[PDB]
């Protein structure tokens, strides 16, 4: 019915930069589809009614996986669900609106040697000049490096451009690859991309209308 959703997971060891980089995507994605920075709704731990989501841009789903009892593989199986995922809500008002979110992001510490859900699986790592006691030195990895700016972002540092982070792309297929995505511009244009095609494929009939 409505467009598929974008889903992106992004790996890899605690604190070297996958939250980080979660959150800058869906800024960046909100950006670029609604003019803004917060059309951003955030998965609370308990997925009971879900409270305040209204169609954002992008979902965020921390930690996806990490809750033995897994409410949160259920409801995210949901919302790329072949069917159209109707979310609880809690106000007669809301209830029946469709669950309409353009890119879903995950957070995931789980290993990978469900995942056939993901159109961008991206391990994340800290490099060396970037590294303090095995942790992303995120002070450093921001600082401005007075680089001309990109699309949305305001200024250029070594998060975004790639030399504070290794990005390394999961592939489904082995002869089949699919590009390195390497650095956080082009993860954000290669989202919008596909968000773009996913949208264009939805609103554009094969009959007049």
């Amino acid at each position: 019915s409505r467009p598929e959703p974008v889903v992106v997971c992004l790996r890899g060891k605690s604190g070297q930069g996958k939250s980080f980089l979660a959150n800058v995507l869906a800024q960046a994605i909100s950006t670029h589809f609604t003019g803004a920075a917060d059309s951003v709704w955030y998965c609370p731990p308990d997925p009971d009614h879900f409270d305040g989501y209204n169609q954002q841009a992008v979902v965020v789903m921390d930690d996806l996986g990490q809750n033995p009892d897994g409410k949160d593989f259920k409801y995210f199986a949901q919302m790329v669900s072949t069917t159209g995922f109707i979310p609880p809500m809690a106000s007669l008002e809301d209830k029946g609106k469709p669950f309409n979110s353009k890119v879903i992001i995950a957070t995931s510490n789980l290993y990978s040697g469900l995942n056939r859900r993901f159109h961008f699986d991206i391990d994340v790592s800290a490099k060396d000049g970037y590294k303090v006691n095995n942790k992303l030195d995120i002070i450093k990895a921001l600082e401005d490096t007075h680089t001309n700016p990109v699309a949305m972002f305001q200024y250029d540092c070594a998060l975004l451009n790639g030399m504070a982070v290794e990005m390394k792309r999961l592939q489904q297929d082995v002869f089949k690859p699919q590009p390195p995505i390497l650095n956080v511009y082009q993860l954000v244009d290669e989202v919008i991309e596909r968000v773009n095609l996913h949208e264009k494929v939805a609103s554009q009939p094969i009959f007049k209308q």
